[PDB]
């Protein structure tokens, strides 16, 4: 299929946000829509991959809980399109707002964002970054996955790969454990360290297997099963992480239970 969108037909609206490298506009074409690009005059080579290898994975996302990738283009400067949403992050839902979810919609966006993580991995795809900024909230309603990072955290990040280990640290399995923190920010409602003031400590202490996540801090109303599988993910060794089929498979009877 072609995915070019030819030049001049999308039009720029307001800034949304900054990386250098990367800038999102919300645009207009055939209705709303964002636009990641480039705004150096001239592409660099390294630019030039950030644009070939995210349309490269883009491209091969069909799905309810990934965010839509619609078209690319290169003449006017280098751009990225996807849809257009309302909503906000789930860190913005859980750290950055009095927002109360119904333990209902918690299971409900944990339940969605594996479906999400699960089709990315049958189509072996690793997102590498997972965490609740990088989940979107769309009509407030249904979960959509994606990297929304310009600069390319460490609480998300699994042991093996705070240790540079071999230099190929990432997996499917460190995926599953930046799952892991996602839901225990979910059951808790609180980010993982949260007594544990300076940023330094972490590093160290979480890769040389110290520290991990203290579950008391879950909630009283997460289903036994929950924090199970929580706990599961957040196993230190990857062969000891599950995964996501296994893991939908569960949430998914979690959820008939609760219903
Ligand atoms: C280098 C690189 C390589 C791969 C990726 N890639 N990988 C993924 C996976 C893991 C989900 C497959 C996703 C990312 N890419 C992204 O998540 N890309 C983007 C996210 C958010 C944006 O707009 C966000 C703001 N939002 C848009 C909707 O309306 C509300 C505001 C985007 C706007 C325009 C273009 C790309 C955007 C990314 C970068």
């Amino acid at each position: 299929d072609d995915w070019e969108i030819p030049d001049g037909q999308i039009t720029v609206g307001q800034r949304i946000g900054s990386g250098s490298f990367g800038t999102v506009y919300k645009g207009k074409w055939h209705g709303d829509v964002a636009v990641k690009m480039l705004n150096v005059t001239a592409p660099t080579p390294q630019q030039l991959q950030a644009f070939k290898n995210e349309v490269g994975v883009l491209r091969k996302t069909r799905h309810v809980n990934i965010l839509l990738f619609m078209g690319y283009s290169t003449k006017p400067q280098l751009a990225i399109v996807t849809q257009w949403c309302e909503g906000s992050s789930l860190y913005h839902h859980l750290h950055a707002s009095e927002t109360k979810f119904e333990m209902k919609k918690l299971i409900d966006i944990a339940r969605q964002t594996a479906r999400g993580m699960d089709y990315l991995h049958a189509k072996s795809i690793i997102h590498r970054d997972l965490k609740s900024n990088n989940i979107f909230l769309h009509e407030d309603n249904t979960v959509k996955i994606g990297d929304f990072g310009l600069a390319t955290s460490i609480l998300w990040m699994a042991p093996e790969v705070i240790r540079m280990q071999d230099s190929n640290p990432y997996s499917f399995q460190s995926d599953v454990y930046a799952f892991g923190i996602v839901l225990y920010e979910l059951m808790t409602g609180q980010l993982p360290y949260s007594n544990i003031n300076n940023r330094d400590q972490i590093i160290e202490m979480v890769g040389r297997g110290s520290l991990s996540p203290d579950l008391s801090k879950v909630r009283s109303n997460c289903p036994k099963r929950m924090k199970r599988l929580m706990a599961e993910c957040l196993k230190k060794k990857r062969d000891e992480r599950p995964s996501f089929p296994r893991i939908l498979a569960e949430i998914e009877e979690l959820a008939r239970e609760l219903s």
